[PDB]
């Protein structure tokens, strides 16, 4: 019954600009998390109680539901943070929860894959995954930021990098994606980065750390699958960075044949794949829209695809 | 898995005009029911599988869900009707199902009453009850009509009365409602019937048999509750019948104080009551709209309420 009571509370949202602005600040941050996390968690548990019956009964969905109830119990059992010793122990609980739930997206994807087909309105699944995954991103950002306030890392204020270079973060994920792709196909497309390659601004890397490898793996696979006769010489994937006062734009352009007309209306659905998870595109778009940006696709059937990632700047 | 297969089939709808138009017709009717009933039932079972998890888990909701699966099993186990002896036994199954499920509305109302409060979007409950109760009405009409084709009742073709008198059916339910009301309050309002009191036309009485006592019990209770100082002399409930080529209109006008402005936006919700079931108004409106008509309310706060029941004629 505690879930219904806590879910009726508002929810004080923290904007990345508020996050940017002795150890007294650690106690105020700890107390904010103590009051905020159970409220966000209770809304998500209410979302699990509302899922279509045949889906809620799935053993994997039930397991994630139990994990989330257990997380609510541990957080609500923690006594109010009064001093530094209390805040240090609360950090341990936050680390444990971050670790215990690192594979939640995989569990949700597999628990929903077959059960999803036995319901009358599949759009409930899109709403549920969008709400759950974006709240999970927001929760993981608040939790990781609080922990990182205990570090003395240059160019960082918690998880906010004060001098983020989009070129360097893109390069980090290009090297990761090229290695996965070379392991499966024997080669990977070269990536050229152009535009505002020297841009540097305050930014939270965490959402880029999910979106970028997802969009890079897609562009590289499409390129390899459409050039099977010449895997040793495939067209480059071209990334353009456009930086302005309102937003950061990253366009990832490939020559991997495009997204077919018959598939275009389904690529943004969870579980849809032409391979195998089918989560990269709908999750990337939900994450981007949650942070005030967008993910837009331009398909040139027979040639390739342009993917546009737009993320807002920190005021 | 048989439910998902049968739910993908279309559904041949029977219009009351088709119903109006040796015993060969009994075998054709039996075979129609044999193919039609499991299709309608499979869609309703899919609706139960899609209900919010906390509702689907309710013991009473689970019981109705089990009853409906068992009904699907018995109907799908029945071998194809080839002769008169097969059709006679199928009639026994239809009587048993009509009897086993006579209290379904009560079970659904009580299984949904508390569980309803623990979900994020209560409008799913309105859609579910509207879809389930109207399909149940349609199924009970098809089943009762087939059985009544075995009777030789004057002025009837199955459940279709060829010379239905709205005044006589209104009077039948006025006597029933006045008795319930006199038992609780010591008196009941007199009912005057005016308008097309001599009208006679082909019509199916069954939906009037649900709607009329529901609207009569409401008008009588409102009248008694707003005249507690003079229960021996309360204003009459006035019913007007308007018959034309397109529809039959029955207006039930009372002087029971009206429906308050603060309640008006909730009276059409299932479970809403100022007493105690809270199903009479939303069920009556779902039934009327299902048959091509409507139920409209006009409230005169401080004076009384006019309820307008409109039902289409049989072409
Ligand atoms: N750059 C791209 N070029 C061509 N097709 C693409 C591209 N990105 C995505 N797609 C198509 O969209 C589908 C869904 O992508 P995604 O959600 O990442 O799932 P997955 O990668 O598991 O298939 C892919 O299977 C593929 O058919
Ligand atoms: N004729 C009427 N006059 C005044 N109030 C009415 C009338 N009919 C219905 N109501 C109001 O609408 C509510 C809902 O009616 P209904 O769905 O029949 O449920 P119940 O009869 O169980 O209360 C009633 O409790 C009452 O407040
Ligand atoms: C989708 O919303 C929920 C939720 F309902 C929940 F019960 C737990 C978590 C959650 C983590 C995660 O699912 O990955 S990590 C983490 C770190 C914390 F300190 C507190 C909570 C969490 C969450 F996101
Ligand atoms: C809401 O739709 C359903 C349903 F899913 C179901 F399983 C059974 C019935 C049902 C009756 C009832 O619920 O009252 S009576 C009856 C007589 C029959 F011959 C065949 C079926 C029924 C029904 F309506
Ligand atoms: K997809
Ligand atoms: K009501
Ligand atoms: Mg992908
Ligand atoms: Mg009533």
């Amino acid at each position: 019954s505690a879930i219904d009571v806590v879910a009726e509370k508002p929810s004080v949202r923290l904007t990345p600009t508020m996050m940017l602005y002795d150890g007294s600040h650690l106690l105020k941050s700890g107390r904010y998390l103590q009051q905020e996390l159970p409220v966000r968690i209770a809304h998500r548990i209410k979302g699990f109680r509302s899922l279509p019956f045949i889906i809620g009964c799935n053993p994997t969905i039930l397991h994630v539901h139990e994990l989330y109830i257990r997380a609510f119990q541990k957080l609500t059992d923690f006594p109010p943070i009064k001093d530094q010793a209390d805040e240090a122990q609360y950090c341990q609980l936050v680390r444990q929860l971050l670790d215990d739930h690192k594979d939640v997206v995989t569990l949700l994807a597999e628990g929903l894959r077959e059960s999803r087909k036995h319901i009358e309105d599949e759009k409930l699944v899109r709403y549920f995954l969008d709400k759950t995954l974006t709240s999970r991103l927001g929760i993981r950002m608040l939790a990781t930021h609080h922990l990182a306030l205990h570090e003395d890392k240059p160019d960082f204020v918690g998880i906010i990098c004060t001098r983020l270079s989009p070129k360097k973060i893109i390069e980090k994920w290009v090297d990761f994606a090229r290695r996965l792709c070379e392991h499966k196909y024997g080669n990977a497309p070269r990536v050229r980065i152009n535009g505002h390659v020297a841009a540097r601004f305050p930014f939270i890397p965490m959402p880029l750390d999910y979106i970028l490898p997802e969009l890079l793996k897609n562009a590289m696979r499409a390129t390899m699958e459409s050039h099977l006769d010449t895997p040793y010489n495939v067209p480059d994937v071209v990334i353009t960075i456009a930086n302005n006062d309102v937003d950061l734009i990253i366009r990832i352009s490939d020559r991997g044949g495009g997204i077919a007309h018959k598939d275009l209306d389904r690529v943004m659905d969870y579980h849809f794949t032409t391979a195998g998870f089918g989560f990269g595109l709908p999750t990337s778009r939900a994450y981007a829209e949650y942070l005030g940006g967008s993910l837009q696709l331009q398909s040139l059937q027979g040639i390739g695809t342009d993917v546009y990632l737009r993320l807002r700047h920190i005021d």
